[PDB]
Protein backbone atom coordinates (compact mmCIF):
# COMPACT_ATOMS: atom_id res chain seq x y z
CA UNK A 1 0.00 0.00 0.00
CA UNK A 2 0.76 3.70 -0.41
CA UNK A 3 0.87 3.62 3.50
CA UNK A 4 4.64 2.12 3.53
CA UNK A 5 5.09 4.78 1.72
CA UNK A 6 4.36 7.60 4.33
CA UNK A 7 6.46 5.67 7.11
CA UNK A 8 9.45 5.54 4.32
CA UNK A 9 8.75 9.23 3.85
CA UNK A 10 8.98 9.87 7.61
CA UNK A 11 11.96 8.23 8.32
CA UNK A 12 13.89 9.26 5.08
CA UNK A 13 13.38 12.71 6.61
CA UNK A 14 14.67 12.13 10.33
CA UNK A 15 17.51 10.46 8.95
CA UNK A 16 17.98 13.35 6.38
CA UNK A 17 17.34 15.55 9.48
CA UNK A 18 19.52 13.94 11.54
CA UNK A 19 22.44 13.50 8.53
CA UNK A 20 22.19 17.22 8.30
CA UNK A 21 22.12 18.15 11.94
CA UNK A 22 25.57 16.28 12.45
CA UNK A 23 27.04 17.26 9.16
CA UNK A 24 26.92 21.09 10.82
CA UNK A 25 28.74 19.91 13.27
CA UNK A 26 31.89 17.59 11.94
CA UNK A 27 34.35 17.60 13.86
CA UNK A 28 36.53 15.37 11.77
CA UNK A 29 36.64 14.30 8.15
CA UNK A 30 35.38 11.13 8.69
CA UNK A 31 32.39 12.29 10.33
CA UNK A 32 32.00 14.97 7.82
CA UNK A 33 32.21 12.98 4.61
CA UNK A 34 30.35 10.14 6.25
CA UNK A 35 27.33 12.29 6.88
CA UNK A 36 27.61 14.34 3.47
CA UNK A 37 27.49 11.19 1.53
CA UNK A 38 24.17 10.38 3.84
CA UNK A 39 22.61 13.21 3.33
CA UNK A 40 23.09 13.16 -0.50
CA UNK A 41 21.10 9.70 -0.31
CA UNK A 42 18.85 10.39 1.80
CA UNK A 43 18.00 13.54 -0.34
CA UNK A 44 17.80 11.05 -3.12
CA UNK A 45 15.66 8.86 -1.22
CA UNK A 46 13.39 11.36 -1.19
CA UNK A 47 13.22 12.64 -4.28
CA UNK A 48 12.21 8.70 -5.18
CA UNK A 49 9.34 8.71 -2.42
CA UNK A 50 7.94 11.96 -3.36
CA UNK A 51 8.03 11.10 -7.07
CA UNK A 52 6.38 7.64 -6.01
CA UNK A 53 3.43 9.22 -4.13
CA UNK A 54 3.25 12.17 -6.50
CA UNK A 55 1.75 9.53 -9.08
CA UNK A 56 -1.06 8.26 -6.30
CA UNK A 57 -2.69 11.62 -7.23
CA UNK A 58 -0.58 13.21 -4.17
CA UNK A 59 0.45 16.76 -4.40
CA UNK A 60 4.40 16.55 -3.62
CA UNK A 61 5.04 20.15 -4.90
CA UNK A 62 5.55 22.23 -2.08
CA UNK A 63 8.08 19.55 -0.17
CA UNK A 64 9.68 19.13 -3.20
CA UNK A 65 10.69 22.75 -3.33
CA UNK A 66 11.21 23.34 0.12
CA UNK A 67 13.56 19.88 0.62
CA UNK A 68 15.93 21.23 -2.97
CA UNK A 69 16.33 24.24 -0.95
CA UNK A 70 17.09 22.40 2.27
CA UNK A 71 19.92 20.64 -0.48
CA UNK A 72 20.82 23.41 -1.72
CA UNK A 73 21.92 25.12 1.96
CA UNK A 74 23.31 22.04 3.50
CA UNK A 75 25.99 21.63 0.42
CA UNK A 76 27.10 25.16 1.02
CA UNK A 77 27.12 24.36 4.67
CA UNK A 78 28.50 21.28 4.19
CA UNK A 79 31.69 23.11 2.27
CA UNK A 80 32.04 25.60 4.86
CA UNK A 81 33.04 23.22 7.76
CA UNK A 82 34.89 21.51 5.06
CA UNK A 83 36.73 24.20 4.46
CA UNK A 84 37.20 24.90 8.86
CA UNK A 85 37.90 21.45 9.00
CA UNK A 86 40.76 22.16 6.63
CA UNK A 87 41.92 25.54 8.45
CA UNK A 88 41.56 24.08 11.97
CA UNK A 89 43.53 21.41 10.88
CA UNK A 90 46.58 23.62 9.43
CA UNK A 91 46.18 25.59 12.75
CA UNK A 92 47.35 22.27 14.67
CA UNK A 93 50.18 21.87 12.38
CA UNK A 94 51.43 25.16 11.99
CA UNK A 95 51.07 25.57 15.99
CA UNK A 96 52.58 22.03 16.66
CA UNK A 97 55.50 23.50 14.33
CA UNK A 98 56.20 26.98 15.79
CA UNK A 99 56.10 25.51 19.88
CA UNK A 100 58.79 23.32 18.41
CA UNK A 101 60.98 25.83 16.69
CA UNK A 102 60.58 28.12 19.51
CA UNK A 103 61.22 25.42 22.44
CA UNK A 104 64.57 23.86 20.25
CA UNK A 105 66.05 28.08 20.03
CA UNK A 106 65.70 27.45 23.60
CA UNK A 107 66.94 24.31 24.21
CA UNK A 108 70.04 25.44 22.21
CA UNK A 109 70.72 28.35 24.08
CA UNK A 110 70.55 26.89 27.10
CA UNK A 111 72.65 24.07 25.55
CA UNK A 112 75.25 27.50 24.77
CA UNK A 113 74.50 28.90 28.28
CA UNK A 114 75.75 25.34 29.84
CA UNK A 115 79.18 25.39 27.62
CA UNK A 116 79.78 28.60 28.76
CA UNK A 117 79.24 27.87 32.63
CA UNK A 118 81.29 24.94 32.24
CA UNK A 119 84.32 26.99 30.97
CA UNK A 120 83.72 29.60 33.64
CA UNK A 121 83.45 26.79 36.05
CA UNK A 122 86.57 25.32 34.81
CA UNK A 123 88.99 28.83 34.41
CA UNK A 124 88.11 29.73 37.79
CA UNK A 125 88.62 26.29 38.81
CA UNK A 126 91.99 26.88 37.54
CA UNK A 127 93.15 29.61 39.27
CA UNK A 128 93.26 27.68 42.55
CA UNK A 129 95.52 25.50 40.98
CA UNK A 130 98.05 28.32 40.50
CA UNK A 131 99.64 27.80 43.54
CA UNK A 132 102.72 26.37 42.32
CA UNK A 133 105.60 28.68 42.42
CA UNK A 134 103.38 30.26 38.95
CA UNK A 135 103.10 33.46 39.49
CA UNK A 136 99.64 34.16 40.04
CA UNK A 137 98.97 37.82 39.13
CA UNK A 138 99.53 37.18 35.44
CA UNK A 139 97.11 34.30 34.91
CA UNK A 140 94.98 35.37 37.29
CA UNK A 141 94.04 38.48 35.75
CA UNK A 142 93.88 36.78 32.74
CA UNK A 143 91.87 34.02 33.54
CA UNK A 144 89.25 36.29 35.53
CA UNK A 145 88.85 38.10 32.39
CA UNK A 146 88.21 34.90 30.47
CA UNK A 147 85.76 34.22 33.35
CA UNK A 148 84.03 37.32 33.09
CA UNK A 149 83.68 36.93 29.40
CA UNK A 150 82.23 33.24 29.28
CA UNK A 151 79.19 34.49 31.93
CA UNK A 152 78.65 37.32 29.92
CA UNK A 153 77.59 34.88 27.39
CA UNK A 154 76.10 33.08 29.86
CA UNK A 155 73.49 36.25 30.47
CA UNK A 156 73.18 36.64 26.40
CA UNK A 157 71.99 33.30 26.38
CA UNK A 158 69.81 33.30 29.13
CA UNK A 159 68.24 36.27 27.45
CA UNK A 160 68.09 34.08 24.43
CA UNK A 161 66.07 30.97 25.95
CA UNK A 162 63.95 33.64 27.59
CA UNK A 163 62.83 35.26 23.89
CA UNK A 164 62.61 31.98 22.94
CA UNK A 165 60.06 30.70 25.67
CA UNK A 166 57.80 34.21 25.34
CA UNK A 167 56.95 33.33 22.00
CA UNK A 168 56.49 29.61 22.59
CA UNK A 169 54.00 30.75 25.19
CA UNK A 170 52.18 33.28 23.17
CA UNK A 171 51.57 31.00 20.50
CA UNK A 172 50.65 28.61 22.64
CA UNK A 173 47.95 30.68 23.83
CA UNK A 174 46.46 31.21 20.88
CA UNK A 175 42.39 29.72 20.32
CA UNK A 176 40.25 31.44 18.07
CA UNK A 177 38.55 32.99 21.16
CA UNK A 178 40.76 35.11 21.90
CA UNK A 179 42.03 35.77 18.49
CA UNK A 180 38.63 36.74 17.86
CA UNK A 181 37.93 39.16 21.15
CA UNK A 182 41.65 40.41 21.28
CA UNK A 183 43.06 39.86 17.96
CA UNK A 184 45.22 43.54 17.23
CA UNK A 185 46.75 42.94 20.63
CA UNK A 186 47.88 39.50 20.29
CA UNK A 187 49.63 40.21 17.17
CA UNK A 188 51.60 43.28 17.44
CA UNK A 189 52.92 41.83 20.83
CA UNK A 190 53.85 38.52 19.31
CA UNK A 191 55.68 41.12 16.34
CA UNK A 192 57.62 42.53 19.22
CA UNK A 193 58.52 39.50 20.77
CA UNK A 194 59.63 37.91 17.55
CA UNK A 195 61.24 40.72 16.56
CA UNK A 196 62.99 40.63 19.76
CA UNK A 197 64.29 37.25 19.52
CA UNK A 198 65.40 37.44 15.68
CA UNK A 199 67.74 40.48 17.25
CA UNK A 200 69.35 38.08 20.39
CA UNK A 201 68.96 35.78 17.05
CA UNK A 202 72.25 37.59 15.39
CA UNK A 203 74.20 37.34 18.55
CA UNK A 204 75.28 34.04 18.81
CA UNK A 205 78.85 33.50 19.13
CA UNK A 206 79.97 30.18 17.04
CA UNK A 207 78.01 30.92 13.49
CA UNK A 208 77.82 27.01 13.09
CA UNK A 209 74.99 27.05 15.55
CA UNK A 210 73.45 30.65 14.91
CA UNK A 211 72.89 29.25 11.77
CA UNK A 212 70.04 26.48 13.30
CA UNK A 213 68.83 29.06 15.35
CA UNK A 214 68.30 30.97 11.56
CA UNK A 215 66.69 27.73 9.89
CA UNK A 216 63.93 27.80 12.81
CA UNK A 217 63.18 30.86 13.34
CA UNK A 218 61.91 31.15 9.79
CA UNK A 219 59.43 28.38 10.94
CA UNK A 220 58.58 30.56 13.77
CA UNK A 221 58.01 33.68 11.93
CA UNK A 222 55.04 31.98 10.04
CA UNK A 223 52.87 33.02 13.11
CA UNK A 224 51.76 35.73 10.67
CA UNK A 225 50.13 33.06 8.89
CA UNK A 226 48.74 30.85 12.12
CA UNK A 227 46.84 33.81 12.79
CA UNK A 228 45.36 33.97 9.48
CA UNK A 229 44.15 30.44 9.47
CA UNK A 230 42.54 31.81 12.83
CA UNK A 231 40.62 34.75 11.36
CA UNK A 232 39.40 32.71 8.11
CA UNK A 233 38.03 29.83 10.61
CA UNK A 234 36.46 32.82 12.39
CA UNK A 235 34.81 34.45 9.23
CA UNK A 236 33.69 30.96 8.58
CA UNK A 237 32.43 29.80 12.03
CA UNK A 238 29.74 33.22 12.22
CA UNK A 239 28.96 32.39 8.58
CA UNK A 240 28.11 28.71 9.68
CA UNK A 241 26.35 29.83 12.71
CA UNK A 242 24.08 32.32 10.56
CA UNK A 243 22.65 29.81 8.35
CA UNK A 244 22.35 27.45 11.06
CA UNK A 245 19.29 30.29 12.10
CA UNK A 246 18.13 29.97 8.56
CA UNK A 247 18.05 26.20 9.10
CA UNK A 248 15.64 26.53 12.12
CA UNK A 249 12.61 28.37 9.94
CA UNK A 250 13.49 25.79 6.85
CA UNK A 251 13.28 22.91 9.00
CA UNK A 252 10.10 23.77 10.42
CA UNK A 253 8.57 24.42 7.10
CA UNK A 254 10.33 21.08 6.06
CA UNK A 255 8.86 18.46 8.56
CA UNK A 256 5.86 20.47 8.86
CA UNK A 257 4.81 19.85 5.44
CA UNK A 258 5.93 16.18 5.71
CA UNK A 259 3.54 15.30 8.36
CA UNK A 260 0.64 17.51 6.54
CA UNK A 261 1.63 14.73 3.61
CA UNK A 262 1.87 11.72 5.45
CA UNK A 263 -1.63 12.47 7.56
CA UNK A 264 -3.32 13.28 3.65
CA UNK A 265 -2.51 9.48 3.01
CA UNK A 266 -3.46 8.17 6.40
CA UNK A 267 -6.21 9.89 6.29
CA UNK A 268 -7.58 9.48 2.60
CA UNK A 269 -6.62 5.48 3.66
CA UNK A 270 -9.69 4.84 5.01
Amino acid sequence: PTMNMARQLSEASAWELFAAQNLTSADNEKMWQAQGRMLTAQSLKINALLQALREQGFDTTAIEQQEQEISRSLRQQGELVGQRLQLRQQQQQLSQQIVAAADEIARLAQGQANNATTSAGATQAGIYDLIEQDQRQAAESALDRLIDIDLEYVNQMNELRLSALRVQQMVMNLGLEQIQKNAPTLEKQLNNAVKILQRRQIRIEDPGVRAQVATTLTTVSQYSDLLALYQQDSEISNHLQTLAQNNIAQFAQFSSEVSQLVDTIELRNQ
